[PDB]
């Protein structure tokens, strides 16, 4: 979450945010963009290796039991490389929003056709007049 | 425990044994002959390597607790020669009495001196009555 997305966060949301709760709108932004983030990587199969490591750690348990120690060894061996796996999957799964998609956010969970924007401090203030009789039938 | 110790211990043994417990003195001979002989042998130091078996085992089952099979398997390595040589310690104890030294049994725990003896059913009716008279004061 850099900077530019903190401060997307209040400054592209306040124009659209007449409630008390702004301050801490923020926190809303980027916990619903990494849900809409994380919608990218739902089904990595983490668990796929965890159930193979938990069968091979149930035969290196026996294999002890037994007192074979080559096989409880090479058990070990696999399990090693079998966690190294499981752990590099993280570095396949980063969560990186644009503050463009940050600032998308805005619209998907509220509805309000406003991707063309914006600076718009003073760009509503000029331009939402003209918008208006756009749309208006009757005197200007 | 052969066959002509078996015989000594009562063909031998019946000349010297007044007793009712005859049928059962030759358990006698051979319990107490194996406790003569056992003089030979009472110092091998079997646990002197079974003490060190226990060290090792102990150390062995803390190499598993580590998950560390490299040493737990030379553990067991060394174990099982070490196994093997108190087993074959049994071999350097065998126990072989002479039927002479079983016969000479009848004196140690008697007291009886018969050394000399003998297939003596005949020798000591013809010749107890010479050797009594080799002592005798008086008429013949």
């Amino acid at each position: 979450l850099p900077d530019e997305v903190l401060k997307a966060a209040v400054d592209y949301s306040v124009q659209y945010i007449p409630q008390r709760s702004l301050p801490d709108k923020a926190i809303d932004l980027v916990d619903v963009t990494a849900a809409h983030l994380a919608a990218q990587h739902p089904v990595t199969d983490v668990h796929a290796v965890e159930r193979e490591i938990e069968t091979e750690k149930d035969k290196q348990e026996k294999a002890v039991e037994a007192e074979d120690f080559e096989a409880a060894l090479n058990y070990k061996t696999r399990i090693a490389e079998l966690e190294r796996k499981i752990e590099n999957h993280t570095e396949d799964m980063k969560v990186t929003a644009s503050v463009n998609d940050v600032a998308e956010s805005v619209e998907r969970m509220t509805g309000i056709p406003v991707s063309q924007m914006g600076a718009s401090d003073i760009e509503r203030l000029k331009d939402m007049a003209h918008r208006l009789q756009d749309k208006v039938i009757g005197q200007d």
